[PDB]
């Protein structure tokens, strides 16, 4: 699924991502956008051999199993397919477990390069949430 800005930002909302660790709607709404576009079911293959996964790019070597990633520990306890649908749950759920891990949003180098120190409640800017 490709969501639209404002649809994207009113799921999120709604799976609890609003202020989540501090970080405002706006921040979450703009890393999906430099991260898969919007779309769910945006893959990305890395140097490493791992994979990244879904609307918020998660990696096969830490959160998710997609079975050709030796050594990953998968600590969302989920197959990396699960990230691709277009019901947001799975990634969301996910996403909470990373950004609590220490260097917040800071694990998605899309936010910390494009999104970080920017403006970006303009991301939700004109929604009705
Ligand atoms: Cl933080
Ligand atoms: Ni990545």
């Amino acid at each position: 699924k490709v969501f639209g800005r404002c649809e994207l930002a009113a799921a999120m909302k709604r799976h609890g991502l609003d202020n989540y660790r501090g970080y405002s709607l706006g921040n979450w709404v703009c890393a999906a956008k430099f991260e898969s576009n919007f779309n769910t079911q945006a893959t990305n293959r890395n140097t490493d051999g791992s994979t990244d996964y879904g609307i918020l790019q998660i990696n096969s070597r830490w959160w998710c199993n997609d079975g050709r990633t030796p050594g990953s520990r998968n600590l969302c306890n989920i197959p990396c397919s699960a990230l691709l649908s277009s019901d947001i749950t799975a990634s969301v759920n996910c996403a909470k477990k990373i950004v609590s891990d220490g260097n917040g949003m800071n694990a998605w180098v899309a936010w910390r390069n494009r999104c970080k120190g920017t403006d970006v409640q303009a991301w939700i800017r004109g929604c009705r949430l």
